This record gives structure tokens, sequence and C-alpha cells, in this order.
């Protein structure tokens, strides 16, 4: 019942307040989601100036619910059945040799709008790293969410690695850790270890003056038969 909400395209509003470093800035996205065929289709705007971090570094932080579950593992779409009422997202991403993010996401319903507010707060990071030093390529490298329930808290959990091309060639891993828990009380579906399959495409918008990034998402659930 929480999938009759996404059975056509759906509008979404995205809200970044973050903060890396002592480093304040804002992000607003919107765009639409259409789960039928695992489609996202984004454009975030900086409200504040040149962000203090790449744009690829926040793609993961900026609506899984809009993932194409096959109809033979619907039951294990924890993210729909967690609606309209929503759930808690929060990460962990650990960049190798650098800082973290730490993030805490409110994804609901107000209205007919999918509604993304999100916290992120950075610290530790190098001054003179990939981060900080804007040393990262205005690509994406999509592979697998790896998803397994966590039931003592009745929720899920995912781990995942992405792989962000430097600038020189190398590459800089950011290690997410991830944890969905419903903001209702009524049960959700809990799911069998699974994964989500990405196709991730970073974009610009040659009309748009302001510093933004377009994000374009195909999301398809995968790994049970």
């Amino acid at each position: 019942k929480g999938e009759e909400l996404f059975t056509g395209v759906v509008p979404i509003l995205v809200e970044l307040d973050g903060d890396v470093n002592g480093h304040k800035f804002s992000v607003r996205g919107e765009g639409e989601g259409d789960a039928t065929i695992g489609k996202l289709t984004l454009k975030f705007i900086s409200t504040t100036g040149k962000l203090p971090v790449p744009w690829p570094t926040l793609v993961t932080t900026l609506l899984q619910c809009f993932a194409r579950y096959p109809d033979h593992m619907k039951q294990h779409d924890f993210f729909k059945s967690a609606m309209p009422e929503g759930y808690v997202q929060e990460r962990c991403i650990s960049f190798k040799d650098d800082g973290k993010y730490k993030t805490r996401a409110v994804v609901k319903f107000e209205g007919d709008t999918l509604v993304n507010r999100i916290e992120l707060k950075g610290t530790d990071f190098k001054e003179d790293g990939n981060i900080l030093g804007h040393k990262l390529e205005y690509n994406f490298n999509s592979e697998n969410v790896y998803i397994t329930a966590d039931k003592q808290k009745n929720g899920i959990k995912a781990n995942f690695t992405v792989r962000h091309n430097v600038e020189d060639g190398s590459v800089q891993l950011a290690d997410h850790y991830q944890q969905n828990t419903p903001i209702g009380d009524g049960p959700v579906l809990l799911p069998d270890n699974h994964y989500l399959s990405d196709q991730t495409v970073l974009s610009k918008d040659p009309n748009e003056k302001r510093d933004h990034m377009v994000l374009l998402e195909f999301v398809t659930a995968a790994g049970i038969t």
C-alpha cells in the first residue's frame, strides 16, 4: 500500500544543510521520480555559492524508494513500505586517508511531493586533500548497494564503497555505512539480503548560472530468485 504511492511520476524536493570542517553550505534540489522504471531526474542548486566540497561527493546523500523492485521481490522493498510516514536515512561516509561525512535525512511525503531533508556534518578533512582541495573529476562510477535487514531495530542497513576518480588518475574511496529506520509505528517489509544496481550520470544545465549538478539515476533491485 506504500507501493501504491509510486505507481506514477512523483515530484521530489531535496534540501541539504551542510558543514564540512566548519565550511557551511546549502543545497536545494528538485525533480521527479518514476519507480515503475527506477528512474530519478534531479537538479541541485548551491544556494550559498561555490561548494567547499566536490559535487560528486554529495551524490549519494542528495531516494532509494524510487528503485524498481521486480515483481518477484516486491515483498523486500522496505523503502516504499515505510511510506507515506517515511524513514530516517543515516550514513557515515569515510573518505580513505581523509575525513568523514555524517548525514541524517528524513524522507517522507508532504502531500504529493516526496521530500528529502538532509543534515550533513563533515569532520577530519585535510585542507589539501582530494575533497577540500577539489581534486575529484565531475563523473561517477556506479555499482551495487548491498542491503540487509536489521530486525532489532526494525530497519535495514546498507554498505557500499564509491570509487571517485581523482584528476591525477588515482581513485578516492568513500566507504558508505547506511541505516534506515521507519518513522511510523506500523509494520514494514524487512528484506532478505539483496542489492540495488545503480546507474548514475552527472551533467550540467547550460542555461543555469548558479553552481549546480544535474543527476540522472536508474536503480534496480536484484539478487533474489
